[PDB]
């Protein structure tokens, strides 16, 4: 659907090792009336990293949900992948700068929000493999989006776990123990994810407080980083709970950071523990 010579950069949204996200106008008429949108890159085009872009792209296509930023299309000379733009950006760098402005009915909104996104990857066999603040975008002040799937993959019919180690940087500090010590991905460490990402939540994302400065003060401050974070959850070590988080909050982080990943919750139980909560916040 798109034009290369039409896709205008205004600026860059995010880099990585990997991947790259940018701001563009798509102005097929020339007269600065198109839509800006957001448009991801590979940064170092392997032929191995261009096989999964295709399929993160296929997956993304693939995805309709209120709380799943939306596919625009493909732009090739190659491959790009057209996004809706979204103007609040990530919801860790939004959290950060509107702290002040933002309650714990609002965190809670958006905590169910996510859970409705995840359940409804789960629904197609997704795993997400990244949940973290940072891979969330913030459409409005009342509605968040999954905004990245670089990491994502299918089950396989006659399997609930998939297992793959990629080269370089892993996001170890939201990963289950079962996924830094057996590469095992599941719907259920995404619920281990999804438990360190409420924690971010509610900490507003204080420097100081974001689980790789927690778990490393807690491990002592290269190889080694995730031999003794194994240890240290096996052994039932965990993130404090955040400054000012109800027992009732860190509850449901506690037990989705399960050891055992049978008896972590699913999704849609998250989502009816979370509205619940808010229900009871408000009236
Ligand atoms: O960011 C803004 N809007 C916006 N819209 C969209 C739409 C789709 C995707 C993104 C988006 C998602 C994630 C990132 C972070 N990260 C960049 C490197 S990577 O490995 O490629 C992917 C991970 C960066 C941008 N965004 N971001 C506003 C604040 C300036």
């Amino acid at each position: 659907q798109f034009e290369e010579r039409h896709l205008k950069f205004l600026q860059q949204l995010g880099k990585g090792n990997f991947g790259s996200v940018e701001m563009c106008r798509y102005d097929p008429l020339q007269d600065n009336t198109g839509e800006v949108v957001a448009v991801k890159k590979l940064q170092h085009s392997t032929e191995e990293h261009l096989r999964d872009f295709e399929r993160e792209i296929e997956i993304l296509k693939s995805l309709q949900h209120d709380n799943i930023v939306k596919y625009k299309g493909v732009c090739y000379s190659n491959l790009k992948l057209i996004m809706e733009y979204l103007p609040y950006g990530s919801l860790r760098d939004y959290l950060q700068k509107h702290k002040e402005r933002i309650d714990h009915i609002k965190l809670l909104q958006y905590t169910s929000q996510i859970c409705k996104g995840m359940e409804y990857l789960g629904t197609k066999r997704y795993i997400h493999r990244d949940l973290a603040t940072r891979n969330i975008l913030v459409e409005n002040e009342n509605r968040v989006k999954i905004g990245d799937f670089g990491l994502t993959k299918v089950l396989p019919q006659d399997k609930e776990y998939y297992k793959v180690k990629e080269p370089g940087e892993s996001p170890i500090f939201w990963y289950a123990p079962e996924s830094l010590t057996e590469s095992k991905f599941s719907v259920a460490s995404d619920v281990w994810s999804f438990g360190v990402v409420l924690y971010e939540l509610f900490t507003y994302i204080e420097k100081s407080k974001s689980p790789p400065a927690e778990f490393m003060r807690m491990i002592g401050n290269g190889q080694m980083i995730v031999f003794h974070l194994i240890e240290l959850l096996k052994n039932n070590g965990r993130l404090p709970r955040p400054d000012g988080c109800p027992d009732e909050i860190y509850m449901i982080m506690t037990e989705c950071w399960n050891n055992n990943v049978n008896q972590r919750p699913s999704f849609r139980d998250l989502a009816l523990r979370v509205d619940q909560i808010r229900d009871q916040m408000a009236g």
